[PDB]
């Protein structure tokens, strides 16, 4: 809703001010889903390239992530059955699938030649875990607080490695590995394995050089917790425990604790890497209830993590099938269903692209919000979210960016889907344009 | 789980520094949850008291804030039929009832004589809103961004006015007042009303006066977003619009944002009135899944906003009933549980009561948390929570509190629920203690 009054909002964007850079957004289609956004029944081939386009496409959502499950269920694992100890032989089974996630990697990458792959593991093989299933928690056989017949530990490492080789070999590069999944949180059905600190550390010092040796520039995680504070708390003890060059990103979950503050590492980059609306209907819209599932919630709780957390990635959970609102595209038969969160996203990441450095931003407004990102060959972005009820006439300040010669304004809002709304000359550092209510508007300077 | 290492902590307790006031911990029967909590078969009249007490006597639970609905439903409201016009005649009806809130309200008292209750309307009656029904959102007629054929402000703060005036002439005194509930959000099938911060002032401006002529110690309440951010725009706003000065305390809800940092807002304390797990089954665990819902996360959830945004104040949603996990105690027949998530809020209320101060509080160990409080009669409470899988051995060093010469230690984990584990003298500032893991330690000097 809205209503007739204008205020006014002074913002200053400096590109001298530098901070993160950026990975990109993206969503997983791990446990199956994956195969829904590829059945072949149901969804046609052509509709299916064209889901994924609409995700993948710089043009349209913009993302860049694609975050993949390296299963250990009957069915999706590289290694269906495990050798008797560590000394192996390992068997390594590849069926060119890995239940549709090579689909939809392969086709992510068609559409965004700068795919940034999260290869990402639930848990390890059950025979490597102190409880023999990768079900119900539980630990890494070998780490401090364990009593495995064996330790393995350089197994399960090799294992996380031959996983990349197998997408390597077809030509994709993955770019970020970790070896859990919310390691604070036993949900006891499905895929997932425990940790704390001290035993993640204890895992990564082997991990970290493993990787190293057969992928020099393949950076690692630590530790998808299912909350930021939860994640501070692994980060703490894995330091704590002398792993702090063990991994090179932190990765987190925005379920169980919201961040407004900076994560607990120097010089590392952070991405939250799963979130969703996991209880509600599925829900396409972008500003009518004020639900958490709303587009404009998006835009807004992405601001708060690029501006408070100097987080550089954000991933929805799951990308396209079922399973409600955990979707970014819901599908049914030959039928989907684009949420507007879509447009939120792709409000920072159609023009924030990977290697974009976010600059600094001010808002004279508090619920005026506003970040800026200076893409790697000079063109800026401006996300601007008008949270009020109401317009709002900005006037933007642009210092460093004197070599500018053009502005295009994008709209989303109830009726706009980052809408191309005006294209102008720079003929000065300032820009005046009036914000509707409940909208992002994107400045984009060339 | 948890296993063995052991590892020291430092903390270092300082009584010259002070930050809020706190008001304590509680929960809301609204919507018919007294009725199931006082039931009219069933739960035995006997039971019904055990559940009150549980909740509400200092020993116990240790709560001590009831919110009620200031209903606008037929049936629920002290005003069941609306005259055509602001100008009355207004035929207000008390029932003695109030769904079950009065009794709720009477048998809390009964428990704790410092019993803090809140008054909070989630919709004005539908005559008075845009909407014409309690239901759908909508706005109180006469505040900007309005067309009524009526300016009702006046008359929907007189109605307010009465609802607190049917409960002081019963013998309860209403603490708190407020007039929205959620008004960032529509759920649009029950009670509900939206607003910003500029029509909440432009009602605050009438109810704040209304308020204190007919009651001066009747604090107002502003505005119990849904969450932090969504109720710092609103703050933001409302002092934007002029009215600092119409409203006395900040309330909000947890669920679609949580804070890291304090609330913008000078010389008022905050309440976090609302949150609960309002999706997941029943459950009672402390510390088994580390899913959202247990006790110890609550424990750490409140450590977050009382010592990061300065909260005074945390309410679960239900008190007691059905509604899976939305409860404190869940309610079947004539048999209860109760979720140890009220051990969590009873390890600070306790032993922090109404108008204690949060003193200094640091621990050298990221997840070992701590926090201080001190009573008006200057006994002093320290929550500490070791959030880590193994046994801390802490040193606490008391400044500020010469005069103390006694500390009771309690213990809540898997295993201990508030549980007295030692009394000792106090020789020296120092006390030293051993931690179990994942666990609520609560050190009690007098
Ligand atoms: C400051 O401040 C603070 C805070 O506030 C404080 O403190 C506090 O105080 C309060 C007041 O006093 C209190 O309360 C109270 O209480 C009571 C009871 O008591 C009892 O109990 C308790 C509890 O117990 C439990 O717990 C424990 C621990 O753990 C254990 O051990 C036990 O066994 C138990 O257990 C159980 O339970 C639990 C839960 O609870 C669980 O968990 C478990 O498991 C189990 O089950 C206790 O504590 C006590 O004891 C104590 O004390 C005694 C004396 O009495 C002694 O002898 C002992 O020894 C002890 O002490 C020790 O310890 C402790 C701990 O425990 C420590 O702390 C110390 O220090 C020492 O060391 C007992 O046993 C009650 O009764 C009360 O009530 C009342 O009041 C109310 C209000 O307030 C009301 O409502 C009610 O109703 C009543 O009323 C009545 O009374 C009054 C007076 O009293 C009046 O006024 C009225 O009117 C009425 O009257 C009527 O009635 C009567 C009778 O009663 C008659 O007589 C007449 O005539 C008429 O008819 C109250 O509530 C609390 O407790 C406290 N807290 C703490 C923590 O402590 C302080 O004090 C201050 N200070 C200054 C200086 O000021
Ligand atoms: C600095 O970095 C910047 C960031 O990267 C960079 O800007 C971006 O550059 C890239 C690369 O060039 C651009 O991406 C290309 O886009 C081509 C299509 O371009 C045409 O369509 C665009 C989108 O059009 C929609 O949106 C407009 C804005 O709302 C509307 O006006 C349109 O009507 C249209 O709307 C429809 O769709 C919307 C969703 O998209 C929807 O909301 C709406 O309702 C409606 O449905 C237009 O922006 C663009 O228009 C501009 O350019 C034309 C000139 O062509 C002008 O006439 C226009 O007036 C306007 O100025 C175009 O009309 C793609 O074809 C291209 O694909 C190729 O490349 C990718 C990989 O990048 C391949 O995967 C793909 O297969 C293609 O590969 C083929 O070609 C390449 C060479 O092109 C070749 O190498 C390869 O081997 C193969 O042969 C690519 O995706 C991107 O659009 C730019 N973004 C922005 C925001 O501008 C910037 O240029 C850099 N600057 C410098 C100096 O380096
Ligand atoms: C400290 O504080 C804690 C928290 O309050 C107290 O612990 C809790 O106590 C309550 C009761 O006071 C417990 O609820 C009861 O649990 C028992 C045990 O159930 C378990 O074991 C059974 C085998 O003996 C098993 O059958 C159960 O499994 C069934 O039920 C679960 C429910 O989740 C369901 O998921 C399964 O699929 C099964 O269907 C379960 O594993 C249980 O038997 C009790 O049932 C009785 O009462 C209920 C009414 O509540 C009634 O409906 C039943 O028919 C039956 O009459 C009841 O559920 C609770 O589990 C405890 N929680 C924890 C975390 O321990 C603790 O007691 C306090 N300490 C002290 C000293 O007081
Ligand atoms: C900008 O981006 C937004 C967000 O992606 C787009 O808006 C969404 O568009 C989709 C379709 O692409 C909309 O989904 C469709 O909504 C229709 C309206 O549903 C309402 O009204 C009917 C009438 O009775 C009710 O039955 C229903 O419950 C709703 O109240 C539906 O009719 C559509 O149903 C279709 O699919 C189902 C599949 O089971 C079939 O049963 C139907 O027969 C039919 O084939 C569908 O659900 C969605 O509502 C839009 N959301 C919003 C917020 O607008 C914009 O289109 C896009 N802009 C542009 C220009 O493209
Ligand atoms: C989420 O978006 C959906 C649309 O994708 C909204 O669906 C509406 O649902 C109500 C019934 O609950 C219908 O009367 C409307 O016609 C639906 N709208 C449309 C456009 O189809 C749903 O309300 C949204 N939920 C939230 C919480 O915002
Ligand atoms: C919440 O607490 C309940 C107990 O109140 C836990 O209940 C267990 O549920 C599983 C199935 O999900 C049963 O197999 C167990 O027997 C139950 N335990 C008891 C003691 O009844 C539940 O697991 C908890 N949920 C979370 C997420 O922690
Ligand atoms: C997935 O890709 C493989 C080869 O990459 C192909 O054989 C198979 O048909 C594809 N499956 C779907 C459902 O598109
Ligand atoms: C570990 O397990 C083996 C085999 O059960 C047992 O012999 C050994 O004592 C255990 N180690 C410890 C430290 O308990
Ligand atoms: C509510 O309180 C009155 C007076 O104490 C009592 O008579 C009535 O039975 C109570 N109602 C219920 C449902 O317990």
């Amino acid at each position: 809703w809205s209503y007739s009054q204008t205020l006014s909002a002074n913002i200053q964007v400096n590109a001298l001010q530098r901070y993160q850079e950026m990975i990109g957004g993206g969503c997983s289609g791990a446990f199956g889903w994956a195969c829904q956004q590829f059945p072949t029944t149901g969804l046609t081939p052509e509709n299916q390239e064209e889901v994924t386009k609409i995700l993948f496409d710089e043009n349209i959502g913009g993302l860049s992530i694609v975050r993949n499950d390296i299963g250990s269920s009957p069915g999706s694992t590289i290694l269906p059955t495990c050798p008797a100890t560590p000394a192996g032989p390992f068997n390594y089974q590849w069926d060119g699938s890995d239940s549709c996630q090579f689909n939809l990697t392969k086709t992510a990458l068609k559409y965004n030649p700068e795919l940034y792959v999260y290869a990402n593991a639930w848990s390890a093989p059950g025979c490597m875990k102190t409880v023999g299933t990768e079900n119900d928690g539980g630990q890494i056989c070998g780490v401090r607080g364990t009593n495995c017949t064996y330790d393995w530990r350089q197994a399960y490492a090799d294992y996380l490695v031959q996983y990349v080789k197998f997408y390597q070999a077809e030509g994709i590069d993955i770019s970020l590995l970790g070896a859990w999944n919310e390691p604070d949180f036993n949900p006891v059905t499905y895929e997932s394995m425990e940790s704390d600190g001290f035993q993640a550390k204890d895992f990564l010092e082997i991990l970290y050089p493993t990787v190293k040796k057969a992928f020099p520039n393949l950076d690692v995680s630590c530790c998808d917790a299912t909350g930021a504070r939860q994640e501070r708390n692994i980060l703490y003890e894995v330091q704590q425990a002398g792993g702090e060059h063990f991994f090179d990103v932190a990765t987190w979950h925005n379920y169980q604790s919201s961040p407004e503050r900076p994560f607990n590492v120097v010089g590392k980059p952070n991405i939250m890497t799963e979130w969703a609306d996991g209880s509600g209907p599925w829900n396409t819209t972008w500003d009518v209830s004020g639900q958490l599932a709303e587009g404009l919630q998006w835009a807004l709780y992405m601001h708060n993590a690029f501006t408070n957390s100097d987080t550089s990635g954000y991933n929805h959970w799951w990308c396209a099938g079922g399973g409600a609102d955990n979707v970014l595209i819901s599908i049914t038969g030959n039928s989907y269903e684009v949420s507007s969160r879509l447009w939120a996203f792709a409000s920072y990441f159609r023009f924030a692209r990977p290697g974009s450095v976010r600059i600094g931003a001010t808002s004279s407004v508090e619920n005026v919000y506003v970040s800026a990102y200076e893409n790697k060959n000079g063109t800026v972005s401006i996300p601007v979210i008008n949270a009020a009820h109401f317009p709002y006439e900005v006037t933007i300040d642009l210092q460093g960016l004197k070599a500018r010669k053009r502005v295009s304004t994008f709209l989303t809002d109830n009726s706009h889907n980052v809408t191309l709304m005006d294209q102008s000359e720079l003929h000065g550092s300032v820009l005046k344009a009036t914000v509707p209510p409940r909208a992002v508007q994107v400045f984009w300077l060339e």
